């Protein structure tokens, strides 16, 4: 996979400035008080016998009609009765400001602290409405004068609210507690700071001492500038010495002081104030935002003038490196920029990556912030870490005026970034007509490469975008030039699937068997991708379909490879040759015998395709087929004609490669066809000699199962008991005598597989080799017997066990040769001592 496409930085460097730079924002969420709802006299319409009545006594009780009311609560209506929302008849009173129908109510016995649906208490209902003497009548009452409704809210919290002085006075004087917050919350003095109700909040700030009530007041204040609160706010925030305790430098939950926040909705005035009262000019939150960052993401032209003056650093760097003057160009603030400039903001300032002001203007199409970085002498081609120019980020984003304008301002539109990506690379990845059209006017190199060897038009291809593809080809781009593989625009079309371009390169002159690294066409990389419409679409446009690549893979071949049974089907139709072979001399056929392909093997045998296609080792897709252990396709060819007897040119069978390598269902097969077992290569191998020197218990029973000689010789003299003793199969050879295997046959050294199961050391070999009729007395041609072999390489064990069998150690070799000459040899010490106890 090619990843060498990718401007691998920008996207990723956009967002660290984005979400570095969109976090610079003040959640109103704490500081907008929640404002009360009031309740809604409903129709109240009849919703019991009394239903009708309940209904009729209630809208008696909103008019205010206590001779009317007198009569119903004499009439048997209950004087809890409400409507939907729980408001009942001291409800309705209290709202209206019927006070006589109040005492009245209560003296009749109605629950004073009787609540509605929401939670409000009658006192609730009149504090909220301003009626001062239903609440002097609930008060004396002794309704509870700190009953909060659904969402906290007290009676004092209301009357601040709607600017009810007298009604706040008055609770305040009877031991209300402002202290008391609603759930998100809010105080009754945040609520009247939020409303503007001053006069309120003069009141309510009289009574109570806390900065545990005052704190979210003033972060309210800030946003709201209010001057006048703020002052009252900070009169007892004494001057301290350690800043962060001060009152007016203490955060809200996201770490903001006021001043951060008067900074943000640009509250001049208040931050004048908050600052004269001691305020941290760059205390800073989160990922380091001073309060000048802030006010020039905003583009609060007057508060970074205000900031500056009182000592705030021009030059402070977020966590990322944002100066203040990176952050106003981002936003397309040009007064701010300016000013900052003018008051000396380092303007080639660079944040983590490198990138510079400019290159932040850039990004935002802001064409003042680049008029003005340019005038004041910012290097119209000045780059970041990756050599990219803010030509290369407006491209990137496309941004056709600030392109434009830095063209104008004479950047280079050839400038090259890390890999070579020029502005029209770039261009043309992103899909970025106009900026491309624009890039070429102002002599951006139609067809310049990376580093990699990639032209804008392998880019656009690559990606599918089509129009600029044309655009290219009409501007006079080649689409036959190279990358470093020697792959063409095709090539990287073909890749990537990209239909409407293959078509397009065509139908405008692309080579279309462009030879790429090992001669590979777009042909080749279609075929192994699988992508049948666009091979087709090559083979349309005369792309030769036996074309091989250096290792001798023609398509079809690719085909096989990869089981792409669709794309095999257009080329055997396009007329593709169906046996031609690579340099190890393999058939299509071969291919998909070796990967299992068995789609693709039934097409090709149906096409006249030889099942005995050969090699130059003389193997045939069957030999293949058994190697691999592909069991249907060696399957497939059996039945359409595949000889089990057909050998190599070492003379192997299929049945030969399958029973060394344990191919018991490929083994089945074949012997279910009538194949040979008994057939030898050029020196003498069975497929039972193979199967039993590789220890495939199974794989011996079922070849002798369908006839199988025990005792063939090679062309040396060994039978496949010989070769089980060579290479310790145990368990083989435990079977072959169980079928009768003479241990008694010598070779043409004469050695019996009793001299080889001593050779190398077989404890459990030797012993079941006397238990069928072997003699430890047998001699071979040189004279020696068992005892002979095992007391020249050191058999500790197989000695003894030889001498409690009846091995007699006085015999010699022909020119004389004892079991004890050859231990005293070589200098075997116990060796020595066991042939004369025996």
């Amino acid at each position: 996979e090619v990843a060498v496409i990718d401007a691998i930085p920008l996207a990723a460097t956009e967002h660290d400035t984005m979400l570095e730079m969109s976090d610079m924002q003040v959640w109103s969420a704490g500081l907008t008080p929640s404002l009360v709802t009031a309740e809604d006299s409903g129709s109240l319409v009849p919703r019991g016998s009394k239903s009708d009545s309940n209904a009729s006594f209630l809208r008696a009780a909103r008019a205010g009609n206590l001779d009317k009311v007198v009569e119903y609560l004499k009439g048997g209506i209950d004087i809890n009765t409400c409507n939907q929302n729980g408001l009942n008849a001291l409800h309705l009173a209290a709202k209206e400001g019927h006070v006589g129908l109040v005492q009245e109510l209560l003296g009749r016995g109605s629950s004073v602290d009787s609540a509605t649906k929401k939670g409000n208490t009658a006192l609730h209902i009149a504090s909220l409405a301003g009626q001062a003497e239903v609440v002097k009548v609930l008060v004396k009452e002794g309704a509870n004068i700190n009953a909060q409704s659904q969402n906290g809210f007290t009676p004092l919290y209301m009357a601040a609210q709607e600017n009810h002085i007298d009604v706040v006075k008055y609770l305040l004087e009877n031991g209300a507690n402002q202290s008391t917050a609603t759930e998100d919350g809010f105080t009754p003095l945040a609520v009247a700071l939020q409303q503007g109700h001053n006069q309120a909040v003069a009141i309510l700030l009289e009574n109570d001492t806390k900065g545990k009530v005052r704190l979210p007041a003033l972060h309210i204040a800030a946003r709201k500038d209010d001057t006048k609160s703020a002052a009252l706010l900070l009169q007892n925030d004494h001057n301290a010495d350690v800043q962060s305790k001060m009152m007016v430098n203490r955060t809200t939950e996201s770490g903001f002081t006021p001043l951060h926040i008067a900074a943000h909705y640009g509250n001049v005035n208040v931050a004048t104030l908050l600052l004269n009262r001691g305020a941290a000019v760059d205390f800073t939150a989160r990922n380091g935002i001073t309060p000048l960052h802030v006010a020039s993401k905003r583009g609060n032209t007057n508060m970074v003038k205000l900031l500056l003056d009182r000592g705030g650093q021009i030059d402070a760097k977020t966590r990322d490196g944002l100066t203040p003057l990176h952050c106003a160009a981002r936003s397309g603030h040009d007064q701010v920029v300016e000013l900052l400039l003018e008051r000396g903001a380092p303007l080639l300032a660079r944040t983590k990556n490198g990138l510079s002001p400019l290159h932040m203007a850039a990004q935002g199409d802001h064409v003042e912030c680049v008029k003005h970085l340019l005038q004041h002498k910012a290097p119209v081609d000045d780059v970041t870490l990756d050599y990219l120019t803010a030509l290369h980020v407006a491209a990137h984003c496309g941004h056709y005026r600030v392109t434009k304008l830095l063209l104008d301002k004479r950047a280079n539109p050839n400038a090259r970034a890390l890999n070579g990506f020029t502005p029209l690379h770039i261009a043309c990845k992103k899909n970025r007509i106009k900026v491309m059209e624009l890039l070429v006017k102002y002599g951006a190199s139609i067809q310049a490469i990376t580093e990699s060897g990639l032209t804008p038009i392998h880019v656009a291809a690559f990606m599918g975008h089509l129009n600029i593809v044309l655009l290219l080809l009409q501007n006079g781009a080649s689409p036959d030039v190279t990358n470093i593989r020697g792959e063409t625009a095709l090539h990287m079309a073909a890749r990537a699937g990209q239909v409407e371009v293959v078509r397009c390169l065509l139908r405008n002159g692309a080579l279309v068997d462009a030879r790429a690294r090992e001669e590979q066409t777009p042909l080749h990389i279609a075929s192994r991708l699988g992508k049948t419409e666009i091979v087709q679409l090559l083979l349309q446009h005369m792309a030769h379909p036996d074309a091989a690549t250096t290792n001798g893979y023609t398509p079809l071949h690719i085909s096989a490879r990869e089981g792409q049974v669709d794309v095999a089907s257009v080329l055997l139709e396009a007329g593709a040759a169906h046996s031609l072979a690579t340099k190890k001399g393999f058939t299509p056929l071969h291919v998909a015998a070796k990967y299992g392909s068995l789609d693709v093997a039934k097409l090709l045998l149906q096409r006249r395709a030889a099942a005995d296609s050969a090699g130059k080792n003389g193997l045939t897709p069957l030999h293949v087929a058994a190697h691999y252990d592909n069991q249907k396709v060696a399957l497939l060819l059996l039945e359409k004609g595949a000889s089990p007897h057909a050998t190599a040119k070492n003379g192997y069978t299929p049945l030969h490669i399958a029973a060394k390598k344990n191919q018991m269902q490929i083994a089945s097969t074949l012997l279910n066809y009538g194949a040979e077992t008994n057939i030898v290569t050029k020196q003498g191998v069975t497929p039972l000699h193979l199967a039993s020197q590789e220890g495939h218990t199974d794989m011996v029973t079922l070849l002798l199962d369908k006839g199988a000689n025990i005792h063939m010789s090679t062309k040396s003299g060994l039978t496949s008991l010989h070769l089980a003793a060579q290479e310790d199969k145990v368990n083989v050879a435990d079977i072959l005598t169980k079928h009768g295997a003479d241990q008694d046959a010598h070779t043409k050294l004469g050695y019996t597989p009793l001299i080889v199961a001593c050779h190398y050391g077989n404890v459990k070999m030797v012993n079941f080799l006397l238990k069928q009729g072997a003699n430890v007395n047998a001699k071979t041609k040189n004279g020696y017997t068992p005892l002979h072999q095992a007391a020249q390489q050191g058999h500790t064990h197989i000695i003894n066990v030889l001498l409690q069998h009846g091995a007699k150690p006085n015999a010699t070799t022909a020119n004389g040769n004892t079991a004890l000459a050859i231990a005293k040899r070589l200098g075997y010490i116990s060796v020595v001592d066991t042939l004369k106890v025996v």
